[PDB]
DNA sequence: GCCTCGCAGAATCCCGCTGCCGAGGCCGCT
DNA sequence: AGCGGCCTCGGCAGCGGGATTCTGCGAGGC
């Protein structure tokens, strides 16, 4: 079973994270990832780097525990791994103050919202998780990615309901027949969007090196490089850039963002000739959000997304 | 004696949207 | 002067499971 606060008191790891800077219940199930579930209150669990992670939040600290194989006191290198995963070197209070000074709508939204953060995931993990998250509700994608991880991932242990697996290796998905096999599992057409976006990594773009060299490249170059891949449009390209490549200038634009804009901000496509999902409208909204907010507008977008979901 | 209220069961919407199909702009050369 | 076709636009629609939202059916009792 998933570890509870009274399960194994010597199997935790505390890191400094105030509740004003971050809130677990508003970030992880808020579309940004699809490998974390809740069983007990204020608990989350998902596999990263072939290791099961369980996260909970106290008033001023974040508590962590791991499943691998029979050892406690997780090593500080994984603490730095989750620190990079959670942008703990970044401060959000000053960013909230900046946004409230420039625009009072974000302050009114954040009058009860304190700490909608963003993550920084592995690009293979985040990319393949967000392939099958297009035109799809969160719970379906969560079960969807869990079933894919069961089918193609190295399992760890059956933890009282369902086995947990490492996220599938890139050699496991770049083969043939995988589209039909995952369509049997129920990925929909996204299965094709996985297959065409697996071999293209290793057979036509240059392997894992081409993708891993994009974490220090320029914005538009990396954006177009991800957009060339099949199934990775501008929304998931910006999602990968923001949550796997450390590009805080990127604002994801989706159904929630556009409903929020058209109902709260009175923004309409000026240069564009329509009001429907389109790359020009996405670029216009990105430029507008960057100009009105600044260089870190994706984080304010994340707060807006968490506000949209819990309402 | 039929019509208000409940009530179970289909229909449709929806959800963190890309690939392909219409379309102007830019070149093309009669 | 005459219209063919490359290149980023705009509009859906493909894939499932859960909510709404309609959509017809029993009891009734004024």
């Amino acid at each position: 079973g998933h570890r509870t606060l009274a399960s194994t008191p010597a199997l935790w790891a505390s890191i400094p994270c105030p509740r004003s800077e971050l809130r677990l219940d508003l970030v992880l199930p808020s579309g940004q990832s699809f490998r974390w579930r809740e069983q007990s209150p204020a608990h989350w669990s998902g596999v990263l780097a072939d290791q099961v992670w369980t996260l909970t939040q106290t008033e001023e600290q974040l508590h962590c525990t791991v499943y691998r194989s029979q050892a406690s006191r997780p090593t500080p290198d994984e603490l730095e791994a989750v620190r990079k995963y959670f942008q703990l070197d970044v401060t959000l209070a000053q960013l909230y103050h900046h946004w409230g000074s420039v625009d009072s709508h974000f302050q009114e939204v954040a009058q009860k919202f304190q700490g909608v953060r963003l993550l920084r995931q592995d690009p293979i993990e985040c990319l393949f998780s967000f392939i099958c998250s297009s035109n799809n509700n969160i719970a379906r994608i969560t079960g969807m990615v869990e079933r894919l991880c069961q089918a193609f991932g190295p399992r760890l242990i059956q933890l009282d309901d369902v086995t947990y697996h490492g996220f599938p290796s890139l050699q496991a998905l770049a083969g043939p027949e995988v589209e039909a096999h995952l369509r049997k599992l129920g990925l929909g057409y996204r299965a094709r969007y996985v297959s065409a976006s697996a071999r293209a990594i290793l057979e036509e773009q240059g392997g894992l090196a081409w993708l891993q060299q994009l974490r220090e490249s320029s914005y538009e170059e990396a954006h177009k490089a991800l957009c060339i891949l099949p199934g990775v449009g501008t929304q998931v390209a910006d999602c990968i850039c923001l949550m796997a490549l450390d590009k805080p200038q990127a604002v994801p634009v989706d159904v929630h963002m556009w409903h929020i804009a058209q109902r709260d901000y009175s923004w309409h496509p000026t240069t564009s000739q329509a009001k429907g999902p389109s790359p020009q409208t996405n670029k216009e909204l990105g430029n507008f959000f960057r100009s009105l907010w600044g260089p870190y507008a994706g984080w304010a977008q994340a707060v807006l997304f968490s506000a949209d979901l819990r309402q």
